[PDB]
């Protein structure tokens, strides 16, 4: 399908050089993506939708949605349970929030843990090119995001807000995130499943 490829696409084309020199995501320029599922669970749609129209609503009749990557170890818990922010910690540099990148090669940086953790279960390498991974690709309410560009612990949305976008500065970020402080307000759309490929 177009949708599909649509999707192969956005995950190809947004992958960039990370800072690390690949240390927590792997070595590659491209991936072998193996296969794109569309998750449908209508309870976690319907939680979705109900709180999207209530940010609509609190943001002049706008929900400013966006399809956003998610990187986890946890992605077969979130299709099922939805993304959850009691599991999310303060420590984080928004605080305790769940976090998305508009760039495929960001949320790679996350699938086996923080920092990319020990690497795959098997080899317990962090540029496996023979395990397969798993990535959401996700819609996200952002609302009226909150601009920020350094460090700023939050518990919950800023004031009158309902995310944060965390934006590119000199000593700094390199690359966007985009963080909710409230599980429902993303959906995991796509369940990819991929290797990232030797340059
Ligand atoms: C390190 C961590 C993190 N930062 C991210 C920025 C963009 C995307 C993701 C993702 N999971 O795809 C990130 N995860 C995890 C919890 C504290 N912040
Ligand atoms: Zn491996």
């Amino acid at each position: 399908d177009k949708e599909f490829q649509s999707v192969e696409e956005e995950m190809q084309s947004t992958v960039r050089e990370h800072r690390d020199g690949g240390h927590a995501g792997g070595i590659f320029n491209r991936y072998n993506i193996l296969k794109i599922q569309k998750v449908c669970n209508k309870k976690l749609w319907e939680r979705y939708t109900h709180r999207r129209k209530e940010v609509s609503e609190e943001n002049h009749n706008h929900a400013n949605e966006r399809m956003l990557f998610h990187g986890s170890p946890f992605v077969n818990a979130i299709i099922h349970k939805g993304f959850d922010e009691r599991h999310a910690y303060i420590g984080g540099m928004f605080g305790a929030g769940i976090y998305f990148a508009e760039n495929s090669s960001k949320s790679n940086q996350y699938v086996y843990g923080i920092g990319g953790g020990t690497g795959c279960p098997v080899h317990k390498d962090r540029s496996c090119y023979i395990c397969h991974r798993q990535l959401l690709f996700c819609r996200v309410t952002l609302g009226k995001s909150f601009l920020q560009f350094s460090a700023m612990k939050m518990a919950h949305s800023p004031p009158g807000h309902h995310s944060v976008t965390g934006r590119p500065s000199v000593n700094g970020l390199a690359l966007a995130e985009y963080v909710i402080y409230r599980g429902e307000q993303a959906y995991p759309e796509y369940l990819i499943t991929y290797q990232i490929m030797r340059p």
